[PDB]
């Protein structure tokens, strides 16, 4: 009888541990397909990361070029506005002298 | 008994595959929840960004409007600045002739 | 010797209960299943959406930060030149009261 | 009897069968363990990545907007330089032009 009884308990305890091993295998085979999901994911936003701050160094390059070209040319601006209102200024000056002759011509 | 045996091991695997089943309910219902809350949160912030993109257009658009505008404008008044400076160097050269006149006499 | 049969009887009843028990979480853990497949599918389509109307959002803005500083260029100039029309207007009325002057007295 | 070591002999097996589910059932809690970890490690890292791409892909839109930008005004920069050029050009030559008529009609005054 006793034998009986702990062959009972064994096949108990047996089939909750073998319906537990279901449960484990299930479990693990879950986790390593996300876990193939996720490091996919990861190495793709590795990926983007990448190529996004490339351009970034890129873009700075180019505008910080830009940058100072736009200066280099509001300088050129501003001293070829210059020597345009000095020659403006000769020409002024000529053309009065130019018209003060032809008065004296005409009163002569 | 033999079959208390074997029904013993069924029941222990019943119990077993019961308690697999009830932690995976309560991990999934979990789960839901959480994409639930994320997707409700993503729907907030789409409808807030198409609402800025509309706004935005707009903005755009009168932008733009005025830009245009004051382009028109600044051609104008370089056109009156051109005609303007030529009557003063016409007047100039009046003056200067009345000038050498004077002179003369 | 009795005590098989309400050992036995005690072990079949106890299984039916946990296997109505049993296949009826199965049942709630296929229909969880579906619904997930389902939020993750939405959840993504919602982040594609979202990503798209993200970048738009800031080029719009990008762009209008431009136009703004485009605008305030503008006005400025636009009241440089009017400064500079006003003094050229006031420049050409000078010269016609001098020019009125040098004829009226050279007249005299 | 003969019955009892037919239930010893079943007894040991059933034992024995246990002792190895247990030893399966202790991997394979230590494997699900890490295996958790790898996938909480992971899914951290990409919520991350997500937030610095989100931060690097604005970064360009903000630089390429101002690399755009600053092109029209090099453009329209140019532009006025060109202008600006010739039109030195032409005063100078105007300038030069005056002299000249200023020579000939002192000249002719002297006469």
């Amino acid at each position: 009888y006793e034998l009986d009884t702990k062959v009972s308990e064994l096949s108990h305890k047996l089939g909750s541990s073998e319906g537990s091993n279901r449960s484990l295998e299930e479990e693990t085979a879950r986790l390593r397909s996300l876990n193939q999901q996720l490091s996919s994911s990861k190495h793709e936003l590795e990926i983007q990361l990448n190529e996004a701050k490339a351009k970034v160094l890129a873009l700075d390059e180019k505008a910080q070029s830009q940058g100072d070209v736009i200066e280099q040319q509001r300088g050129r601006l501003r001293d070829m506005e210059a020597a345009l209102r000095q020659t403006e200024q000769r020409c002024a000056d000529l053309r009065d002298t130019l018209a003060s002759a032809e008065g004296r011509a005409k009163e002569a």
